[PDB]
């Protein structure tokens, strides 16, 4: 498997650009509280991203939060909430819907809200990254193998290169998570650890 | 782990709608012909999607193939093409963007070309889908776990409902072959049988 990756042309290393944003998807209470059915344990992977952000605010990097919130009339118009019907308690105007205050959110922070998986669809996380001259994501998040990948997938489409770190990432099963952190790792992004993003994003700044 | 899941509110069935659409995702020489490392054996998978396509377009459903394709000058503009060398290899007048002949292609059918993996993401796909009023499409083709699955989500994500027939799925290993539809069994579509889909199409035109 590994040959045929390899020459196939996967697994290269990503040479990272000199404007940073980190991406902190879905880290909402419906996704990181066990009192919901949705959620998963995040409690490590939420202080790991915690520290990214408070360095990159303090640099001066964006910070984008991302969190799901539907209004009670768009839950039969889209065919995702019939797939993923526990999708549809993450009402506007909910405690599932407000990001989680163990990421260490600012008021000042971009919050953008979506309707699918992936944080760049239907959204303006985009143009944001491309109005701030934005040339390297390191995404994090809940979960690996949903909407972290969908956005991991959607970044390096829509022209930004790809950082994931495995210290950021929680999912609800270990198959599934490892499953994606190889896929990205082949076809999308370079997984590490926050360890190596928190020197990087250092040595950028100077 | 199926508890898990079944909590979230995941695995629930796809009603199908009345108006299907068959989407073939880069099933071009460049991913079906063993000469090239790219590729993978998609001998049995391309004869079942002749099947499907046939009976959709002798029943006049739109059928829509997606290939990969880059200029010369796009490459050093694209960060994907860092991570995945290989697929360089895709360029304009090459024999690897050309569509199989083992599909069957009519010169009727619609070729979209995209620079992702996704056959959603910066392509027409979506505008030919709403413009023919389509509301269900069978999602086939190579690799499952690049472009195959990230067309299913962008489906999902646009408004469509989505049918995955193991049959017609092609990749270069089975793990992620397994562990992408397991994923979008769980969040995004319905996996089945081309012989599930072919006695679905017949009842719809009755």
């Amino acid at each position: 498997q590994k040959e045929v990756y390899d020459a196939a042309g996967f697994g290269n290393p990503v040479s990272r650009g000199v404007h940073p944003a980190i991406i902190v998807v879905d880290f909402s209470y419906g996704f990181t509280d066990l009192q919901y059915p949705t959620a998963s344990d995040a409690s490590l992977q939420m202080s790991r991203t915690k520290e990214i952000c408070d360095l990159a605010r303090a640099l001066e990097f964006p910070v984008i939060f991302t969190t799901i919130a539907y209004h009670p009339g768009e839950i039969p118009m889209l065919p995702w909430l019939e797939k993923s019907s526990g999708m549809a308690a993450l009402l506007y105007g909910s405690r599932l819907v407000e990001i989680d205050m163990a990421t260490g959110i600012q008021p000042n922070d971009v919050v953008v809200v979506k309707k699918g998986a992936s944080s760049f669809f239907g959204s303006t996380l985009s143009s944001l990254l491309a109005g701030t001259n934005t040339d390297t994501v390191v995404v994090t998040g809940a979960t690996t193998s949903g909407a972290v990948r969908a956005t991991v997938v959607d970044a390096v489409q829509s022209g930004f290169k790809v950082l994931v770190p495995a210290d950021c990432c929680a999912d609800r099963a270990k198959g599934p998570h490892e499953a994606s952190l190889y896929d990205i790792q082949q076809k999308y992004g370079d997984v590490t650890d926050s360890d190596d993003i928190l020197k990087w994003l250092r040595s950028v700044a100077g």
